[PDB]
């Protein structure tokens, strides 16, 4: 029902006063996100001025929101597009937080070696792109997110083992290099010197117990300024859920794909010939 | 001795008629400062309804009195709690009144000029911005700032002429209503205010007339709160509680406010820590 979501969308665009220009061209097409991001930015500025982001670009934050909102409107109106997932993310079952010292790449193969890399990198060829300079700092980052998710979702059936990772950056919208956004582990310096027996906020306790964050950046840091931390991405989902419920009450079913490895994600080394347009009917003259 | 302080606490709460609810649950815990702030407010109304406060919130004066009172009660009962300092204050031996034109941030080091003065670890930072090794100290007017330190020294001299040691220290609050983590300053912002009317007129009053400026301790970052109190008033808040005690108990127990020694926990935090967001869903993802 294209009309349904088409309308529910303009309502939000009216309420949060989006430029009639942006407001007029939106037709709920596969990748019209600017308007929805506009709605989310105005909402944030209104009901959430105290939003602090840790290792995340503000522009990236409101863009992810737009993607998650586009997902909901589509899921609400029951609108599908043959080859387009709105969120642009996927759920990776990161088994990096179980056996200590044992990290794993997108392939499902244990990272091989202080440093760690994709088995097929003993990066190029049939690799995924995952490399870690300091393996220790990496597992800390994966443990932290596992903690954060349990603090946020205390008693849940599943979810703590997955990782809401983005599949596309501002570029994936073929090219050489990594096909997925790079995930570089960052360290939390100040968190390292706080007494763990602090305030009852368990989400903050996660960072304190594991001072490192998984930060997703552009596939190849063409490239772009895409930057966003794991927890901030999760917040981006939760906040859009809030926004939705605040206006429509019931949250429609919106499923974000479970990541399954395939050759299409492989690190691309050689290019493929692309044709340069020619304003000629015939190739040669003779 | 918990029971010893409980008896003494009950007395004060009875005499100064504290609300039944408040004084009922009171167990002398480190966070229970409400009842003690009450005892003080009463005593102020029915004993000093003519108190004046220059650049100070009456709410803050009561809160501070409650702390100092708690401190005395604990000293009297010989009860200390790990991870708790009742006064929420520290004695800073600032050397901002020794050499003319020379100030010194909470590090014990001189201050770089920008007439503005800033912490040396902000040498690379633009004027008012703070680095991660900063103490958060900054003064637009270095001169005025020293005048504020000169006034507090003089005030302290007037009140204690034959004081052996103590004239070089500064009683200052280490925690506002907020830190009692967050970005920015980790200690109340020390801002110097000018006493305009002082320029046109007992020793205490001579202090403000000779050095027309006052040190004001606001919130760490003006989370946020309405914490406001001047240096002399804070000193008074201490003195008054001492009275309230003497007037009610024969002896005054020893109470030592800790001496400020710079440490890592006080440096300006620029990077934040991820805080969750309330989601009314058991499961995080829809499968
Ligand atoms: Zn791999
Ligand atoms: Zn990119
Ligand atoms: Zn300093
Ligand atoms: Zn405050």
């Amino acid at each position: 029902a294209w009309e349904k979501g088409m309308e529910a969308a303009r309502a939000l665009m009216d309420k949060y006063h989006v430029d009639n220009d942006l407001k007029a061209n939106f037709k709920l097409l596969p990748d019209q996100v600017e308007a929805l991001a506009a709605v989310c930015k105005t909402w944030l500025n209104e009901e959430h001025r105290g939003l602090q982001l840790t290792f995340t670009s503000n522009k990236t934050f409101v863009t992810m929101m737009g993607r998650f909102l586009q997902a909901y409107l589509q899921s609400f109106a029951e609108v599908t597009y043959k080859h387009h997932e709105p969120t642009g993310c996927a759920l990776w079952l990161h088994r990096c937080a179980e056996i200590e010292g044992e990290l794993k790449c997108l392939h499902g193969s244990i990272m091989i070696n202080d440093a760690r890399c994709c088995v097929h990198d003993a990066f190029s060829g049939k690799s995924c792109g995952m490399f870690f300079s300091e393996g220790a700092k990496a597992q800390v980052a994966f443990k932290q997110i596992k903690a954060f998710m349990q603090a946020l979702y205390p008693n849940a059936q599943t979810g703590h083992g997955h990782l809401l990772m983005p599949l596309r950056c501002e570029c994936n919208s073929p090219f050489l290099g990594r096909q997925l956004p790079k995930l570089t582990p960052f360290a939390l310096s100040n968190a390292e010197d706080l007494d763990a027996d602090l305030i009852s906020d368990k989400s903050v306790l996660a960072s304190v117990h594991h001072p490192a964050l998984i930060v997703f950046q552009c596939c190849n840091p063409p490239n772009c300024d895409f930057k966003i931390s794991a927890p901030d991405l999760l917040n981006a989902l939760v906040m859009v859920r809030s926004l939705w419920s605040e206006n429509f009450t019931e949250l429609p079913r919106m499923v974000v794909p479970e990541f399954k490895w395939s050759t299409k994600h492989q690190y691309r080394n050689v290019s493929l010939p692309v044709a340069h347009s020619d304003a000629r009917q015939n190739p040669f003259d003779f």
